[PDB]
């Protein structure tokens, strides 16, 4: 049935996440994942065409969780520049602390597309907000959104293979959207609201 | 000696580029490539472990050619901002007009590392100069250069799906501390022909 497939995909996603969180997205095979979901190994490809799709579902789950948490806290700040900066700083910190996250930004070339499906609409919103209040200067909204995540990935990959890294990165993104060079740094250094 | 091994590698690179420039990166296999280099299909793996390494070498060849060209023109301008902007615009224009380039950005996950090792040092140089001059405001030179290419890739991928090069360059200027208002002006000045 289609209902059986529905819950199995869900169980596989849960299995993959639990295992990768412990050992790394790169150190878990589908045999172990199918075991965790309680199904025959040779039956995996009955729910996912390949490994990548499953990886993407796990990444969506991770990014969406933070996205929702960010929408709960951050947006409650008045300065659009702080909302955007704070959001970015949380992503960077999560990347340097979550085993599974670091794995997404390195061993996954589809990180960008996933980030765009889940956090893109949120970032665009935050940027549009800053544009409407004259806080930001942006010529193309979609470009700023996609470049932000392209930069995030590169930024996290560098940091991972190496401290206010999050602050420095956020400042650069603030400057990219039209914030005075000196002001940007200050805004990216404001106390960061707890995300947990 | 293994000197022939080196010659073959070079011939394979030449073959892949010629073929991919006419048919597109994704429509050319080991079969066609080895044929252009005049060797058997199977012997391919005696020169490259995978098709991916050859693809990277072809991209290196294309990025280096433009890098060298830029080093002999753009760098002659007096405004560091315009040197950086113009260089980025050439990269965007090539990406949208050259069949082979489009393929590197939407058919190769190693785009960033290849760009970073060939153009990275060049962009970093131009950014440092602009930092010396006080034209830019950058806290971490490596971060700025790796972010520029991260952005370039994303920007090109989007475009590939009227003056997009100017807009991209302006945003990068803004990212490095250039006044939002004067950024678009600099990014719209006549572009010096690279070749
Ligand atoms: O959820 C997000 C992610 C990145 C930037 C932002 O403003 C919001
Ligand atoms: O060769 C390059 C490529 C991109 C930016 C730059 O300043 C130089």
């Amino acid at each position: 049935r289609a209902q059986k497939r529905e819950q199995t995909r869900a169980r596989l996603i849960t299995s993959a996440r639990t295992l990768m969180a412990e050992r790394g997205v790169d150190n878990v095979g589908i045999a172990e994942i199918t075991e965790g979901a309680n199904i025959g190994t040779g039956t995996f490809y009955n729910y996912f065409p390949d490994r990548e799709q499953l990886l993407q579902a796990v990444a969506e789950d991770a990014f969406e969780s933070v996205g929702i948490a960010l929408d709960q806290v951050l947006t409650k700040l008045d300065d659009p520049a702080e909302v955007f900066a704070g959001s970015l700083r949380h992503l960077v910190r999560h990347s340097l602390e979550d085993r599974i996250w670091g794995g997404f930004f390195i061993q996954m070339g589809a990180a960008h597309p996933v980030l765009m499906r889940i956090l893109g609409p949120r970032a665009r919103r935050d940027l549009l907000h800053g544009l409407e209040t004259g806080r930001f200067t942006i010529e193309d909204l979609d470009l700023a959104t996609t470049c932000t995540f392209g930069s995030l990935i590169a930024a996290i990959q560098m940091a991972l293979s190496a401290d206010d890294k999050d602050q420095i990165f956020a400042a650069a993104m603030l400057r990219m959207v039209g914030v005075q060079a000196a002001e940007a740094r200050e805004i990216a250094s404001r106390p960061l609201p707890e995300i947990s």
